[PDB]
């Protein structure tokens, strides 16, 4: 009935740490889609499926659709009978990934429409200059923080991954359990790895994440 993941639909971004979420479930669980890189200057695209310019969106065998990135794994979950245990790991790693936010739109952000194995996200140079003119915005200028990465930025980043590193384990976040701390964490992680030539990603966190490039289809930048 289905296949190992090495019918539906699933419209996405290679980038975009919310379609990671579903594709970690996907892949792991086994579950049969067709993967749908839309290019990020593709509105209609998004609009005439969904009727709004977002990802990730799944479509269903009778052609509806479902969006919200939590509720996509869900109907995963159930559809491959593949449990998600709860979160568990402590508050204080939590608190660490929100951390990380300010830190990495100035460090990662900036190159996402251009790094090559973004090519998929962003096919021609209208897709590119779509994703720098519309995040703009709350990031900054591109070219200047490009070619100036605040150092700032570097080290408060290096130091919180050396404060999560601890409670990381393998396979998993949690060690044995797949569980909504991997769906949520795990696509931070994997954003990271835009600039790990920046950045110190410690011993933990690079076991962790090199297990599930292992056990999925997404590739570590
Ligand atoms: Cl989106």
């Amino acid at each position: 009935h289905h296949h190992h993941h090495s019918a539906m639909k699933i419209y996405l971004y290679h980038h975009c740490p919310y379609c990671i979420k579903v594709r970690l479930v996907a892949d792991l669980s086994n579950f049969d889609y067709q993967m749908i890189i839309l290019a990020n200057d593709d509105e209609k695209a998004h609009i005439d499926r969904i009727g709004s310019k977002q990802v990730p969106f799944l479509e269903k065998d009778d052609g509806t659709f479902i969006k919200e990135s939590d509720e996509i794994c869900k109907f995963i979950a159930k559809v491959q009978n593949f449990e998600i245990a709860e979160s568990t790991i402590d508050d204080f790693v939590k608190g660490c990934i929100t951390d990380l936010e300010p830190h990495y739109r100035r460090i990662i952000y900036p190159r996402i429409p251009h790094h090559p194995r973004n090519e998929c996200d962003f096919p021609t140079q209208s897709a590119k200059e779509y994703f720098i003119n519309k995040k703009s915005q709350y990031i900054g200028d591109f070219d200047a923080l490009l070619r100036n990465p605040p150092y700032d930025s570097i080290r408060a980043i290096n130091q919180i991954l050396a404060k999560i590193d601890p409670f990381i384990k393998t396979p998993f976040i949690n060690s044995e359990k797949f569980s909504w701390d991997d769906i949520n964490i795990f696509p931070i992680f994997f954003i990271l790895t835009m600039s790990k030539d920046l950045l110190e990603i410690p011993t933990n966190i690079t076991n962790y994440i090199k297990n599930i490039e292992a056990k999925t289809n997404i590739e570590l930048y």
